[PDB]
């Protein structure tokens, strides 16, 4: 059970306690502004139109490639596609095997559970995306619900670095930074339970929530109740820039864009704003979209914005796609049939929770 924070013994890099202050003593306009843009959910051949249209080609004021998160779930996932958005350099994160209903079973998963859809699931996606295991480092529990201490001890045996599933409402402004749970955590719990446990290792990234025209917290942009029309690009421009602006005149915490590409493509007026945001963005000096590593990199090692902007560009190593096209696959708890496009050779049955790469019967 973890104790209140030993601010003398919690030192970066490898430990941080769960603070609105920000990292390195720095002041806030010494201090990058860095923006997460993540996309939930399983990587397809129509989604994938949407990531190349509004993400491709983007660089930040330092000529850096613009990054972005997936949170990828297995089931309908084309690995090839994934395959394709690490190599222009996005980050590929867990959102487990299954995706599975209802919500109410994440909070309960045993540990086992969770090993069987987090933590098998690094080294499935890294041997059907082909990517190297190492780049697979964040993870976001399905329907932001936690799993107490559970998710986080499973996160340390299987060298996840970071968690997005927590988001925080009374810690806004000023925003709460990344820590670790070698120590108690002050962030309140919307959805629990939460984690108590000294579980060191791995790292929270809070969401921190946006705020809707009624001033109602939101974690995600498409959870937003009171929001403008569908239609109003000028107004939807005007609410993002504002939520952004929270964080950017304030004391600079990771700003959050985490949405399902559904919403965007949905919504041509949505998308033109969402566009125009990061059109803003990238002429920032001291603004980077970058991948949620990239934050927890820099909170360990922090930096003022002009040595920041010396810092080499994130190294892409990169991985061929040796495509295969695979099915019918089936598996022992499936009762469905499967074709899948894959990085690797095709597995006898279709990889799922307890078989994640396909290899029993
Ligand atoms: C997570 O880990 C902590 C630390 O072991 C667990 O803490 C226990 O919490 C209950 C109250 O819910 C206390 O009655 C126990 O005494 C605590 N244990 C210790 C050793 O202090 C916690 O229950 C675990 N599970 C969850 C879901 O948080
Ligand atoms: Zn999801």
């Amino acid at each position: 059970l973890a104790t209140p924070c030993d601010e003398e013994a919690c030192k970066l890099p490898d430990c941080r306690c769960s603070s609105t202050n920000i990292p390195g003593g720095l002041r806030a306009r010494d201090t990058p502004q860095f923006v997460t843009v993540t996309f939930d959910d399983g990587i397809n051949v129509i989604n994938i139109e949407t990531y190349r249209e509004v993400l491709y080609g983007r660089s930040n004021s330092n000529r850096c490639p613009a990054g972005a998160t997936f949170y990828v779930s297995h089931e309908y996932t084309n690995y090839q596609l994934v395959n394709e958005l690490y190599n222009r350099g996005f980050e590929i994160a867990l959102h487990s095997i299954s995706h599975r209903t209802p919500q109410a079973f994440w909070a309960d998963a045993t540990y086992q559970n969770l090993v069987q859809e987090i933590g098998d699931q690094k080294r499935q996606m890294a041997h059907f995306a082909s990517i190297p295991a190492s780049a697979i480092k964040g993870v976001r529990i399905p329907f932001l619900q936690m799993s107490g201490n559970t998710s986080f001890q499973v996160m340390a045996d299987f060298d996840l670095l970071y968690d997005c599933t927590w988001p925080t409402t009374a810690l806004t402004n000023p925003g709460l930074w990344p820590y670790t749970l070698h120590h108690e955590s002050i962030q309140d719990c919307i959805i629990p339970p939460c984690p108590t446990a000294s579980i060191p290792g791995p790292w929270v990234l809070p969401m921190i929530s946006w705020r809707d025209l009624n001033n109602f917290p939101c974690s995600m942009v498409d959870g937003c109740f009171f929001t403008p029309d569908r239609t109003d690009e000028e107004g939807w421009f005007k609410f993002i820039l504002t939520n952004f602006e929270r964080h950017y005149l304030g004391n600079r915490a990771p700003f959050g864009f985490f949405v399902h590409e559904w919403f965007i493509s949905s919504n041509p007026a949505i998308k033109r704003a969402f566009v125009r945001f990061m059109d803003i963005i990238n002429n920032l000096n001291d603004v980077f979209m970058v991948n949620s590593a990239e934050v927890i990199d820099w909170v360990k090692n922090p930096v003022p914005i002009d040595r920041y902007r010396q810092q080499q560009c994130k190294f892409t190593m990169p991985s061929i796609c040796r495509p295969s096209f695979c099915g019918p696959l089936t598996g022992t708890h499936n009762q469905l049939s499967y074709y899948m496009t894959i990085c690797n050779t095709c597995p006898r049955n279709y990889p799922w929770v307890g078989n994640p790469l396909g290899q029993h019967h």
